[PDB]
């Protein structure tokens, strides 16, 4: 029957039987063991969260804000098959997710794969997929009163992005295209779930109250369309939002050490590859890189490899368990510089593994007694409204931290940067 | 070359260059992968906090408790080696907790070698002795004005007791620095002042306790013919609280039912997937799980990764394991069958928990069942509840004093405080459970365990 | 047409327009010059909260749980008319308080006009009578649905209670409607979860109760064919819970000494300077300070202003109280002497305070010394400690229904929960103080107390 | 003795005797009886603290930051005696305020004696001097340590304003006098404890931590003047606190509602007098708007004054009575224009009372059959870096409330607009 479950941000959050039934898989299970924000942890000691309890969160602030929604406004008729798959598309939009969060498939695939595009969100629709498939939900789905063959659609339509190109729902419905994923200007659940939980667990002060907005909800006729805004008083609110956001990330999403302690574990990964072999179906063996291509061989693949690697035994991980401990013993790579946003033309993705190349390559006029090879130089790559903006940030990190060192590999960006035109 | 933490209970927690030294070492970074609650991830979904955080805590409440009873009373003559002695043992207190803290030692090597008695102090000590000769610290223990050769056995009396005034470390005159990070006459020391806020902030629960104010109302006295901590007549209520709210989270987050079944089930995987997992520790020998308590080396590349390296394994020999982790992951535990009223007569001991299952399963239900039960098909297990002395009342040992005669010590009783205090301090409950999951063998299961209550009259 | 209000314990609480129209008027705005602790404020500084946010926040949880009583067992037939009268009995509750909240009854009252009984509840239902008959708001109350000829009898029931089964505000299938605003059979309703929160805010005591789970398990049993709301078998130890935190708020907050003090001073003050303050009522007729509870129209003008009025006076007439008031403003206050453990005896009635100062007083030591101290200077205070029904187990008369069955329901003994629990719940306390304030007369005071107490026994 | 005072905000705070020994006269007491907010009481209910507990806190952050400051850097020779003197300048900062802190000398004073300047730092620093004069504590004061001739004009000096015009200190130590109270940029103790306390009881959430800031305490001598220069990582801090600042500012103190009722008060009050009488010294009797020349008449001037016209029986006082009636029956007066914002030309302070005779004499260029006289129409007048602005608002209002004069008002407003041309 209806389940009672803890939560330190929110109250008592209820779960359907069918969410339930969903949680209860090894593919969602999976999620205990990532960690929310992946390298950070290592920074911030008092951070050690999941994505569990982020999904959890997700799903019950989707499914709240869609009742209200509902019942302020009885002629819009949201029914409650509308609500199990809000519900259920909020719940399963992270399953994507691979290890240390975001780190992965913004720093590990590039360098590894640069021919396949990936983002997390079509291993979220891929996994949740399966995961209906193998558990066989659908019988439960047509039990409770959804349809499967619509359902489903909506769910993904949900999760990832597409004169109505969506085929899941009627025109009619816009706004539940929004709650969950809003593709238009960014404010759904979602990044409230970020806010709140990184704010308690970290240490940091918040501003915004959810709820305070939750209370002037209203779905309009704004722009010749059925669309969710805000009431004409809450532009301080808003502006609040948006300062608290710009804050967190400045604060802890952008700092030296976390940064710089991905770099090496994403090093570390990569010189560890082609060792490390994981069983998908039919006894196929699938390297870190490549076992994306099979779901059950993508779901043992969680930050245990760290482990796996540290405490290894076999020559053969010399040099990523030498990594490793590097990175235990606190004597990281030394910082080098920061050159402004790259400005005008942008970094492709599949661009990161050159710039190593490029930075060596470059002769700087002055003298430099110790001559420098490509394998010197990492570089870290970042990515920076109804009333009724970007940069690129590119770090360089030195292995050697030795005086000589970093005196010949200052000459380097000096000589590297100027000619780029940064 | 003085060093800041962020803590999300405390605030700036400051390091002395030492610590942050004595920090990195692989031997003290490995605490960063054991769970602070063990089993108790899998009930409350917002409890996943390491022992990292809680050594730092307790370090830093430890110092600054010596630091204001120093000020307070100018005349102690204490010195900066006391207080950085005092860091350090209150920082490597608990190195010796095994994978999901508390489940090992207390379910796991009772259960795997039972030819000897291991609790994680003495581990702690023995992993202190390594770090400490393997990291090569004495010469910068030196280097910073302290004595190693008298200040390593200070800081392990600290840690564990004594092993006519029996301590070696400090002189008679400094006895009120043996009751700070672990208090053997009592049970006020700061490892509760830090789990019990960690606990209630993470769990969602609130905290009914405050240290700061004690720590503004304390004294020391001469008790006894020796200088001990002492506090204020005042505040007896107060540490009386101190000790409800500590059986209330013993009751409410420490001892639930699901995740003390969760807990056996992984000490049945781990038992059944034993002799199998070998790991490497010193000159390339072999270890198991359970005899890597003899080996430093080996027993640090033993963590909670032993969940996941036996869930994700693959060889043939490790099925048994493996079918009861994917239970857990499927949620099919075990079931509830009932449980008996608390205590009365006799407490059970510890050589008569192997009995229990056997005992129950001999009970003949008066109504004919249609399913018969085995014995290996019964779990039964018992919970201790106290407050830390085993039927002793702690308050009688801490010694109180006035304000007209701040430098006397007295004594108060029970009667003298209220007349709404437990009249009883230790209990027993014992819980019964059943591993097959289908409505008749719970049935059936139910009457014999109502047949066994019954017939030794509970 | 909804409006919204911002209180700090809650949210943001929707006010209907019905209760926005009974709020702006004299006699309910009278509480915002009324403190909730009245001496509280003398020993901590931060508890300045009134009770007009009390009445609201009390108001809008018995509409919460109505709320969600009415959402979850829809064969009940709760209307929006039950919805309102009950927010507007929880809304009008406090209504009667005089100044310095509790005080003024549980002091000056009973000392004032000892030939009365007068409770702050009737008092508060004799203004409810005239608010609705002086700013016409039947007329509104029929507009939007209720029946006044009822209703208006039903928010007097739901306040101070009776006047088989005795009621008559409701049918006989909504008994449990008159469980929600104020409980007489136990002692759980949304006052004692409201002024917790509150205080424990105020303050800067931390709380533990928590009251969303237990609205989230909460249903109706049907018990002794009277619907009742009764309780999940599982809550048993957060009740006890509840109840040990009110304790502890009492002996900490309420009941503290100085507290006390000050507000026996208070009482003197006022009694000093009673027959010399002049009140106007209706009709152009004079009211004392102690009469003023006859004639609502003279007590909607009796608040906390009193105090200033007497305090800035200059009419030599009222010396006496301006002199005991400037001294209070000088903390020249009465000494604290000694205290009689618990006393062991039955108990002292009300109507037996009064010899206590000539009978500590006509005390011979056994010691000769040679200050004498007259019967005048000797004040006593008689404190009570209990958990609010007379040495009864609230939790005796709470019902529980069990997982499988919930339509029907238990009890559960004090025995089956644990062994911890008090052996008493009801105690008495007795302090004494002295007016001298030389050391002589004090010390010759603690004498005759240290005498005294010998002589009864205690 | 030492005493142990519990607060709800700082935790539990540490007496001197000294202190314990100012705190318990009437001058010191009589804070119990005035509200920080004043007449913003009756929008947010949760705003029910005096001043009492904000000067105690304010003593107490002084004394801590000044504490810290003196351990952190053993060659400034800190000397008790500066904190205490410190503490005690923390102590008596607002102890001039009279009903409801800023009604009294922002709007009440101008209208009534329009001839005389009175800030509530003269009255603070008169009532101290009484204080000490009356109370008999230069001996004790001398008990301790303190130079009474020399520790009092220090004290003074740092209350209020004075190539070293200050005399209680050489310039050597000259950044004890921005501790307290700062006029260069604006940080100090007392709008810490503002925003801390208002935050706290009106039930919103900040993003400013003060802890942070004392730890990275530190004083260098810019260009030869000793400052409290922080570090220089904290500019997204300072950035917190001064968003912090303005959204509370446009939240809380400029609600119409507070603004409207202050006035009407105000109103109500200038009626009122002429017939409250206080008495002073040698039986002399005071007005409230004289009672400013009279230390001992002004002790006993609080918020009692409001219920005196309240409660009163006399019938010269009918007209107070009925306004405030008004007040509590919440028949307010209208929001009728809502004036432009500044437009540089400033009023000046003693010119308020002359307005609203200004409006009336304004002739619209529509048919405005009805005649309304001055007296029906009422204004209120608004207010708006070392690393080691100002606009006023004009707001409208009516007496009356029928529809007929809300047509006939607006038409003045418009028309007094574009007369004075804002
Ligand atoms: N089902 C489930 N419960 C969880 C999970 N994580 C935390 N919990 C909590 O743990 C509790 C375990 O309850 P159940 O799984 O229902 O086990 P039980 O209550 O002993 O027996 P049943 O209710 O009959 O299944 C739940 O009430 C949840 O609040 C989870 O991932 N799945
Ligand atoms: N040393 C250390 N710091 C930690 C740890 N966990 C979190 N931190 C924080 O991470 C920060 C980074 O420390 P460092 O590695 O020394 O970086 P850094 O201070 O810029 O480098 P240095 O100036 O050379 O010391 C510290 O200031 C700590 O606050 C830990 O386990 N060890
Ligand atoms: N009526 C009323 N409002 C209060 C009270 N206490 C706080 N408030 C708040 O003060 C605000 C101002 O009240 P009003 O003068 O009625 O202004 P309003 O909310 O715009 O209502 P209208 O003027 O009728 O449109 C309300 O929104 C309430 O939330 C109170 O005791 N009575
Ligand atoms: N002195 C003083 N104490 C206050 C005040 N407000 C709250 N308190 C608290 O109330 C307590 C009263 O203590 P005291 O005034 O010292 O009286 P006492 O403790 O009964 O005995 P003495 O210390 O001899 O005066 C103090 O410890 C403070 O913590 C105040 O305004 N002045
Ligand atoms: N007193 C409590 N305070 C806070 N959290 C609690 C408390 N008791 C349990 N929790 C946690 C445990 C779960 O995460 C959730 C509620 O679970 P709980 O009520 O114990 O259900 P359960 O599965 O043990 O029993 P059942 O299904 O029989 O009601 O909150
Ligand atoms: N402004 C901030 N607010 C909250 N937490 C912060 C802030 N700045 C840093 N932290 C966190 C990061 C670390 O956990 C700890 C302090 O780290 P930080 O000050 O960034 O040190 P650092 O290694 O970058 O530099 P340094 O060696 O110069 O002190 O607190
Ligand atoms: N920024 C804020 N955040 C939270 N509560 C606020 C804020 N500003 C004001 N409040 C308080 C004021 C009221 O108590 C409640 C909301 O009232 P508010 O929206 O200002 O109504 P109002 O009477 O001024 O206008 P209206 O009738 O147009 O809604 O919250
Ligand atoms: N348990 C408590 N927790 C927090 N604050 C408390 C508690 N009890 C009292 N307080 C408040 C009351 C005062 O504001 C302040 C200190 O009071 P307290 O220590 O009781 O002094 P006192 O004057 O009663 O005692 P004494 O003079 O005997 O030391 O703390
Ligand atoms: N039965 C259990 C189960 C788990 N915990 C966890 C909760 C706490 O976070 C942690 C306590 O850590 P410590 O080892 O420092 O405290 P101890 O209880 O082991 O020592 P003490 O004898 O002082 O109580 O153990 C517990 O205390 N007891
Ligand atoms: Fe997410
Ligand atoms: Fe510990
Ligand atoms: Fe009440
Ligand atoms: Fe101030
Ligand atoms: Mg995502
Ligand atoms: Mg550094
Ligand atoms: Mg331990
Ligand atoms: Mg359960
Ligand atoms: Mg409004
Ligand atoms: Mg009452
Ligand atoms: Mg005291
Ligand atoms: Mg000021």
């Amino acid at each position: 029957t209806m389940k009672v479950i803890n939560d330190p941000i929110h109250g008592h959050i209820e779960l359907h039987p069918l969410l339930v039934r969903i949680i209860d898989t090894p593919q969602f299970q999976r999620l205990r063991y990532i960690k929310q924000l992946g390298g950070g942890y290592y920074v911030f000691p008092g951070a050690s969260h999941n994505r569990f309890e982020h999904s959890l969160g997700v799903g019950y602030l989707a499914g709240c804000l869609v009742h209200a929604l509902g019942e302020k406004q009885p002629e819009l008729q949201i029914s409650e098959r509308d609500v199990l798959c809000v519900q259920i598309a909020g719940l399963c939009h992270d399953l994507g997710h691979g290890p240390f969060s975001h780190m992965f498939d913004g720093r590990f695939i590039p360098l590894a794969r640069p021919e396949v595009k990936w983002t997390h969100e079509q291993g979220s629709v891929m996994m949740f997929e399966h995961l209906i498939n193998s558990n066989g939900i659908k019988p439960v789905m047509e039990q409770y009163g959804l349809i499967p063959e619509e359902d489903i659609c909506f769910i993904k339509e949900q999760i990832v992005g597409p004169l109505w190109p969506y085929k899941g729902r009627p025109e009619n419905k816009s706004f539940l295209y929004e709650i969950v994923s809003n593709k238009r200007n960014g404010i759904d659940v979602d990044k409230w779930d970020y806010f709140a939980r990184d704010c308690h667990h970290l240490g940091i002060q918040n501003n915004f109250d959810y709820k305070r907005f939750i209370k002037f909800a209203r779905v309009c006729e704004v722009d010749n369309e059925l669309r969710i805004c805000a009431r004409d008083k809450e532009v301080g609110n808003l502006y609040d939002m948006f300062h608290t956001r710009n804050s967190l990330h400045r604060r802890a999403y952008q700092h030296k050490v976390g940064n710089i302690i991905d770099t090496m574990i994403t090093d570390a990964f990569l010189k560890a590859d082609d060792y490390i072999e994981i069983t998908g179906a039919g006894g196929k063996k699938y390297r870190i890189s490549t076992a994306i291509d099979d779901m059950e061989a993508y779901t043992k693949l969680t930050d245990n490899i760290f482990l796996e690697i540290l405490y290894s035994t076999d020559p053969k991980l010399k040099d990523a368990r030498e990594i490793l401990k590097q990175i235990e013993y606190r004597n990281l790579f030394k910082y080098v510089g920061e050159t402004q946003p790259t400005g005008q033309i942008k970094i492709k993705r599949e661009d990161y593994e050159s710039l190593p190349k490029e930075v060596a390559s470059a002769k700087p006029k002055v003298l430099l007694d110790v001559k420098l090879k490509a394998e010197d130089f990492i570089v870290d790559v970042i990515n920076m409204v109804s009333f009724y903006f970007a940069e690129q940030l590119i770090r360089v990190y030195c292995k050697k931290v030795d005086r000589k060192s970093l005196y010949a590999a200052r000459q380097y960006f000096v000589q590297w940067c100027a000619d780029r035109n940064f």
